[PDB]
DNA sequence: AGGGTCCTTCCCCC
DNA sequence: GGGGGAAGGACCC
């Protein structure tokens, strides 16, 4: 009976890199984070299958591939808002995921135009865009007649966030957020999809694996490959009660009901951020007792964002993680309630403020006791987090 | 600046029974919970029943004594929030702590008797109460004027809850939470004491042991012992930068502080319960056979309440604890999700789920696994934790 | 690489 | 019985 919208943005990074240096346009471009090409442009994704996740590894296909660091969000971030703002204009129900994709419940603004709609040329509403398995459309069907308006809204999304921010983006039109983010992706560069309920099965079943469901990740992914289970249909099929004395009656039942394209989860209001943390990192570099510094510098950018947006950090802590073969994680961190006064004005010329973030940072820091001393460390991140 | 005042109920489990069974009133009466006395009145408390154990070992020292069960917390838990209730009536601003206290931030309320109060009848100002130290009052003093009309509200308060609900209790008038708890029960049976500043010293020092303290409980007792701190005294000298690289930078502050009567901390509005938990301790009852039906019962009863409330719960809890010397160390607990559209339900066979509660908790249980030593510890205990 | 948002364990304290 | 601080997970994009 919902009616939702996920918008997700052509290569995010790069399309901000674009617009700000055109001499970039039309040229196989990457945005480079550390030792990481995060992102790049389509005129490259094909140019020498430079995907996301690559490194300069990836420079190798045509070097000439021209590149830009990204280390710095600021300017992402601040697109992102623009973008979420936009979409909330249209309807106030907004998530977001990432700086670049957007949930937006349409369910009541599809509802209010139909209702504007005499009872005459309701047989007149067509769809904007790609319907997803190039299924036939019923206009007596209630539930076509609401996501081809829901693709109406979709088409107008875009434009204006074509028109008034510059922006280009792929967005997908369905009864559920699973489905919706499944469908916005089947025609990838600038487009839209909209997918009808007969097809649902269908959109299910083309992915390869499970793995490939919103909603399951790296780890359950492994557990339920232990059980045999692989392909979707694999997971429609298993039986219930052993997934469920398996991984838990929540998280069994959860899983598959999304296997089966269910999922009841609603658009959550993103109303404004929850918290800030700037990390900067050196690669693996840290030697356990000369990293100091950078802490000086690394909170030095969060005081600019926490007295540009208003609310203060009444939380602290800086997040760290020892990594080897395989899996992340970290035991690292520490939290304190902030001095009430220095919280109060953070942006009235005080930075004696670093000082005793950095004796709560790192010496006030690792574990009970004194007795070995391995370092390793890669890089390491600070909260600002959960401001009041 | 603030005025907060501390309600403290005499005896309560005994005096909500001597109301149900008014022909105890003159007898002296213990609460019992399954083999250990609760609470007395003070005509069992004369003969001096501190809270100890064995029923029996009083029981025959008093001969007359008939004592009640007072396991089931009901009766107890409602008459506890027609008290908040009362007081929130008075102020807002209600915070809970246990079913017996109650503090209130009467700051708004003191100055808006004071600016309606005329510019003579100013002088007349008295107050309701002991005076903390026998301490002399200064009409002058802005400071004294507003505690001492603070303890008209608290005499206020105490007089509607006896004459409203049938109950008596102490309360202390202070400036901040800790002085207030602290003073509220300088005289004991239903009496109030008021705390003026020039003596806030003097009921600091009262104290014998810096685990007297509010805000100090047996693990910081002990890591202070350890320090050579036993005495108020102690810690108002001890070093700071010791006891910040000891307890740490949050916890070093706030501790120290309170050695001093410094409490910042707001009176936090409680508003409704966030939990419904029912905890059953056992004098060992049993090995890993039959919980089923435990959870049956602790589930059963919680399902009244939670209907009663109005609220559905989101979220089950599950702690366990285990034997251990000296301090009895037992914490021990899993928590997870629960189910929507099936659990939440309010149909004639909401019941029905009490299998799925069962499974639930039994795989929590199982993770502290077998393996360990965690089956039969001591009995169950169950949160309904999160309603919305 | 950056930069977030829920969960979850304790650990403490009346 | 009922609250909050911690800290890391596990997904994210
Ligand atoms: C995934 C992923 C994304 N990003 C950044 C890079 C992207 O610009 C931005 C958006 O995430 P994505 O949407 O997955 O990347 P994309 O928008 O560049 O690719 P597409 O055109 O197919 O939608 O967030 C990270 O920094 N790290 C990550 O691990
Ligand atoms: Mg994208």
């Amino acid at each position: 009976s919902r009616v939702i919208v996920h918008v997700d943005l052509d290569c995010f990074y790069a399309q901000v890199e674009m617009i700000s240096n055109p001499e970039l346009k039309d040229k196989p471009l990457g945005v480079q984070q550390k030792y990481l090409v995060v992102t790049c442009n389509y005129e490259a994704r094909k140019l020498g299958v430079k995907k996301l996740m690559n490194v300069r590894d990836a420079k190798e296909k045509c070097p000439q591939l021209v590149l830009v660091n990204g280390e710095d969000l600021t300017r992402y971030r601040e697109m992102s808002y623009k973008v979420t703002e936009l979409l909330e204009e249209f309807s106030p129900v907004v998530e977001r995921l990432g700086f670049d994709e957007n949930f937006v419940d349409l369910t009541e603004m599809v509802e209010k135009r139909l209702q504007q709609l005499q009872s005459d040329e309701l047989s007149a509403v067509t769809v904007s865009g790609h319907v997803y398995n190039n299924q036939s459309i019923n206009l007596l069907d209630v539930l076509h007649i609401r996501l081809l308006v829901g693709s109406q809204i979709a088409a107008e999304m875009r434009e204006a966030m074509y028109n008034q921010l510059g922006l280009t983006g792929c967005a997908g039109v369905a009864s559920n957020k699973l489905l919706a983010k499944l469908v916005s992706g089947v025609f990838k560069p600038n487009q839209q999809t909209v997918l009808l309920p007969e097809s649902c099965q269908h959109l299910i079943h083309s992915l390869n694996h499970i793995k490939e469901i919103p909603g399951i990740g790296y780890k359950t992914a492994k557990c339920l490959e232990a059980l045999g289970i692989n392909s979707v249909r694999d997971l429609q099929t298993f039986s219930p009660k052993i997934l469920e004395k398996e991984l838990g009656i929540s998280v069994a039942q959860r899983i598959q009901k999304l296997s089966f394209g269910e999922d009841n989860s609603p658009v959550i209001l993103s109303g404004p951020p929850q918290s800030f943390s700037e990390e900067d990192s050196f690669k693996k570099c840290s030697s356990e007792v000369e990293a100091k510094n950078k802490i000086e510098e690394l909170l030095a950018s969060l005081l600019n964002r926490v007295c540009q947006d208003g609310r203060k950090p009444h939380t602290v802590r800086l997040i760290i993680r020892r990594y080897s073969s395989e899996k992340h994680y970290g035991r690292e961190s520490r939290q304190c309630p902030i001095p009430s006064h220095v919280i109060q004005k953070l942006g009235t010329g005080n930075y004696d403020v670093m000082t005793p973030m950095v004796d709560i940072l790192m010496k006030l820091f690792r574990n009970m006791v004194n007795v070995k001393m391995p370092f390793h460390l890669t890089l390491l991140s600070v909260c600002f987090c959960n401001l009041k």
